[PDB]
């Protein structure tokens, strides 16, 4: 059976499973079963299921190399399914509450949950808490006595805190450090001293690496009863490194791909995000084009933000991303090279999640 | 060591934990430390520590019946204040996202976390994500090699769960069931048909009961190994008795306790809440009565929530309440007394969590 189908065919299961668990022993009724059935399908499904689909591409390749009944084949990838799916409720979670935190529009191409006109803010905070609550429940239905149970979910955990830490640097990211203080509002940076590429690093890190590339790497392993196989400093070190490549080409779309490509208006420029585009363009810019990104950066006017966009293509901003593009290629092929020692199908299965994530 | 000073001190320990745990793992910076402690204060601290505090309560009646060496009376008591602040900061998690949800001024006579001036919603959401994260952290750290870890993590993921359930049955409560529907704008009912004993009952059991006294007393009996000397399914029945009962209460307060006693102006009417007073109303009063509750409830305008008020005053529902009451005093005498049969020291806890949710 192909991959994806079983991967889309146990989405069906575990639907099915949560809601008829909610009839049975949370006495809920149709109307809101079907509302939550409503809230999972169009919260989780739509993406590509990249996350989700790397569980099972690093199962598979396991199994290719390691002797097993069919029972225990069939097994294990029922068990990646369900894995990938965990992590794909979880970035449903982080989605839902980021675009409510954030006050977005849409999100790939359709309005934002809170904005479903029988969601609303009150309810849509509740769906995303649901949404995460999914993954555990599903985890120990189907992992009850999984010896890796307790190793999926303490890494798990890790993952899903280390994203929230991430979500603080995000939204925190135009605030000058030492100014940070509950009692008092919190004035955008006039400096920028904090767009470095030190600083935009650990957001990054924190935000989207753990959850979108080590996650679905380490759950792979685990389900698969294979972290032996691998040098876990080094998954890390590539997970980090791939993930915030993913970023940077994330940050160059909000500003340049079109709308109706991009599924939302991007506005990191008002938003006053610490893009790659502001710290690459503070690294290389003259006193005046500074001044000049000061005095347009992080404001609605459209004016302005035409006026940061123009500062960006002036700086030929592409050659340096090409340049950053190159040593990512160097450094990536560096790990895949040192995890082929261990194990060659994972050393595969990383170089498939570099070619999936560098074409994009 | 008297009880309320052990588990002070562990907060105090929980929290340095928790914020060199961000220093050495997740890369953060003083400031942004500073910022995390003072959210876990003002979110965590100044309630009365009930629901922890119960935790403490029912592993210190097991010391006083159970033959241990001192360092294992500490181990024990340390285990019983660092489970307490789990379900304490769940507790913060699930106030920070309701009263931002709600649109809810102050709390606990301070202004609600999301209200604070460098705070806002942005933040507050992603806040209240940590708070619950936090439980994870204090469990898997330690927790790490207690035996019971799986049971102790398994019944918070089930009460969370739970928890989130009954939010989402309290934010729907004032829509018609029938009319549920993510693509439209929900109408408030007309009928109030699902205004009933029952439907209330769902809400309260499982929006405040399963955390608020459930969790508190199963994990006071996990931390003490002494899950063999309760019947379950009684501790269940009791808790949601009790748990009923408290939530009854807090809708009486809601409506009639003075603002400054409350720690908060009440909306429930406003809010169109399926409040025990509502339900209590729809189920005495005459085909006059509910018309005029019916053009009057849910309305912002406050002549009309006085319209509310005073048909709730000439119903004489505090005569309901005294009924209310004598039969839940009843019915917890009965099963505390079923609880003496296998624990006379756990039916002892049970008591007293009874008398200080009877006298507030
Ligand atoms: C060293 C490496 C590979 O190039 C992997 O950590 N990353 C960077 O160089 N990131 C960076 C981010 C923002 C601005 C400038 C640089
Ligand atoms: C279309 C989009 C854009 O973010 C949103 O659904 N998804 C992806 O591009 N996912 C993806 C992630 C890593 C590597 C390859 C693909
Ligand atoms: C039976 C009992 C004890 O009295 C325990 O379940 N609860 C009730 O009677 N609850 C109730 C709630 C709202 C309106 C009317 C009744
Ligand atoms: C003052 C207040 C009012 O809700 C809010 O902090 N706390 C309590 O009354 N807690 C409590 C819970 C159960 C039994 C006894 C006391
Ligand atoms: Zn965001
Ligand atoms: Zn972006
Ligand atoms: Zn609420
Ligand atoms: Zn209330």
């Amino acid at each position: 059976m192909a991959s994806m189908e079983r991967f889309l065919s146990v989405y069906d299961e575990v639907q099915a499973f949560l809601l008829d668990q909610l009839q049975s022993k949370y006495e809920i009724d149709p109307n809101r079963a079907r509302y939550l059935r409503i809230m999972m399908d169009t919260t989780c499904l739509g993406g590509k299921y990249f996350r989700g689909m790397t569980v099972v591409n690093v199962a598979e390749g396991f199994l290719a190399v390691t002797q097993h009944d069919e029972a225990t084949k069939e097994r294990i990838l029922h068990d990646a399914c369900v894995g990938g799916w965990m992590i794909e409720f979880l970035q449903a979670h982080y989605l839902v509450e980021d675009d409510i935190m954030d006050g977005s529009v849409m999100r790939r191409g359709k309005p934002c949950w809170y904005r479903f006109p029988g969601v609303t803010t009150q309810c849509a905070i509740n769906d995303g808490i649901i949404l995460k609550s999914w993954t555990q429940i599903m985890a120990w239905h189907y992992f009850a006595d999984r010896p890796f149970l307790k190793d999926l979910l303490c890494l798990f955990q890790k993952v899903d805190y280390a994203t929230a830490v991430g979500q603080m640097y995000d939204v925190t990211s135009m605030c000058d450090s030492n100014k940070l203080d509950p009692e008092v509002a919190q004035p955008m940076t006039t400096d920028f001293a904090e767009f470095t590429p030190a600083i935009y690093k650990r957001i990054v890190k924190y935000k989207t690496t753990f959850y979108t590339y080590l996650l679905p790497l380490v759950m792979g392993l685990l389900v698969s009863e294979a972290a032996a196989s691998v040098e876990m400093n080094l998954v890390e070190r590539v997970a980090h490194l791939i993930g915030e490549y993913f970023q940077v080409q994330d940050d160059v779309m909000d500003c340049f791909t079109p709308p109706e490509q991009l599924g939302k208006v991007g506005t990191d420029i008002e938003d006053a995000k610490c893009s790659w585009l502001a710290v690459t363009f503070l690294g290389k810019a003259n006193a005046a084009q500074v001044a000049e990104f000061k005095a347009n950066y992080g404001e609605k006017d459209p004016a302005k933000v035409a006026v940061v966009k123009r500062l960006y293509s002036k700086a030929n901003l592409q050659a340096d991303f090409a340049a950053y593009e190159a040593e990512v290629v160097r450094e990536v092929e560096s790990l895949i090279e040192q995890l082929k020692v261990k194990s060659p199908t994972f050393a595969e299965s990383v170089a498939v999640v570099w070619e999936k994530t560098h074409k994009r």
